[PDB]
């Protein structure tokens, strides 16, 4: 009844064009067995929805990578958010709602906009810069640990802690186990700036501890959910920065719809998550038996949703492989769906936001000048290198 597939979607091959491979999983049926990794697979819209949408079925206790944790130890401690189920992933979602909530962001909307503004004025000095480095990269790391509240020193152990955790998704590739090799000293950094001294008063970090009196969680919490915010939020969103110029780059018409209208800004922000889809995939776990589209799956059975591919089903999207800064994009899961919705959704809007808003006002062209590069990442879909001639408007 399930047809069974080789495609292994963790490999380098795949990495580097994905959307050949995604049609034939889709194609293929709503639900395929992918033999290489011992998974189940759904890649159209409508079963990525079902599955993010029924947690109790679909959990996330036992981990959202393709280890299950009632059969291996996790590579760290489980996140307090991202790898618990209902009730327990109830009150530190909450705190991590209020901590990035729609108020937060009024305190920080004047400083990230005036950071984006400044660094396209730095870049347009430059003339040819790469769009990753020197963009998608800087712009995250210029205002994002400052919002936290970590110190300066020591933040070059962000970005690779940021993508070891995606590659710990994966399966036990080499990619992961050269991730986990390296590990030691970014794990070491992190751990230690989640201790409530070692962040600075009015950031993200002191603001979750700041909730232990409140009874939502104990201090001997916080430093855990301090974690997903030097976890999640990096590399997602540089990835994401780095998609949105990709497209400006690739589809002029969009970029000059985008400059006559730069309230356009945060839709076409969107519609890169959409289109490029920063986050793959992610998995679930079966909790029962279950009928999925026509399928049985057994208890305790790892289920691999393609993001990527559901954000590209044209059986949910018209002209899904064209990037439409005006598309209606409610409904997307490039951020996923239900209760475990990026938490941080706000904050990378925003981020996205005040950067294309920024090359909106500021930038006329921008030209693709010299071999683009891709980053392999068995979670991640981004950029290496992306170099780009501005041309000043
Ligand atoms: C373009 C940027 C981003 C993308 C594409 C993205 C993607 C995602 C996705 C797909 C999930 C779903 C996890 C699941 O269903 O199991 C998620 C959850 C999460 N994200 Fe984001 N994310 C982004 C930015 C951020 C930022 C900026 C932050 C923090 C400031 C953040 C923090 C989190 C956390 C803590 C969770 C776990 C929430 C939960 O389990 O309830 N993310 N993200
Ligand atoms: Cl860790």
């Amino acid at each position: 009844t399930i047809p069974h597939l080789a495609i292994d979607p963790f490999s380098l091959d795949f990495f580097d064009d994905p959307y050949p491979d995604q049609q034939t999983l889709r194609d293929a049926g709503p639900v395929v067995y992918l033999d290489k990794w011992n998974v189940y697979g759904v890649a159209r819209y409508a079963e990525v929805h079902a599955v993010l949408n029924d947690p109790t079925t679909f959990c996330s206790s036992r981990g959202v990578g393709l280890s299950d944790f009632k059969k291996e130890k996790p590579w760290r401690p489980p996140s307090l958010i991202l790898e618990a189920d209902p009730p327990a992933h109830t009150r530190p979602r909450a705190v991590l709602s209020k901590v990035l909530s729609p108020a937060t962001m009024k305190t920080i909307r004047d400083g990230f906009a005036a950071a984006a503004d400044a660094k396209v004025d730095e870049l347009l000095q430059r003339g040819c810069i790469d769009a990753i480095a020197d963009l998608a990269e800087a712009y995250p790391l210029s205002v994002f640990p400052d919002a936290m509240g970590l110190k300066q020193e020591g933040r070059e152990h962000l970005l690779p802690y940021a993508g070891l955790v995606f590659n710990a998704f994966g399966p036990p590739n080499e990619l992961r186990q050269t991730a986990i090799e390296r590990s030691a000293p970014h794990q070491a950094y992190v751990n230690e700036q989640c201790q409530r001294p070692n962040l600075a008063p009015g950031g993200f970090g002191a603001c979750i501890h700041a909730f232990t009196d409140t009874g939502e969680i104990t201090p001997d919490e916080a430093p855990l959910l301090v974690r997903s915010l030097l976890s999640a939020g990096l590399d997602e969103t540089v990835n994401g920065i780095g998609a949105a110029v990709y497209c400006l780059a690739r589809f002029p018409g969009e970029l000059q719809r985008l400059r006559s209208d730069p309230t356009l800004a945060r839709n076409a922000f969107e519609e890169a998550v959409r289109f490029e889809s920063p986050v793959q995939t992610f998995f679930r776990t079966t909790t029962r038996e279950v009928e999925l589209g026509g399928a049985v799956i057994g208890e305790g059975e790892k289920v691999l949703m393609f993001l990527g591919s559901a954000n590209r089903d044209p059986r949910r999207w018209s002209d899904p492989d064209l990037y439409d800064i005006t598309r209606k994009t409610s409904g997307h899961v490039g951020f996923g769906s239900g209760v475990h919705m990026c938490v941080g959704q706000l904050v990378a809007r925003l981020e996205g936001e005040v950067m294309l808003s920024a090359l909106a006002r500021k930038v006329a062209a921008i030209d693709i000048d010299g071999p683009v590069k891709r980053r392999f990442n068995n979670t991640l879909r981004g950029l290496e290198s992306l170099p780009v001639k501005l041309t000043p408007a």
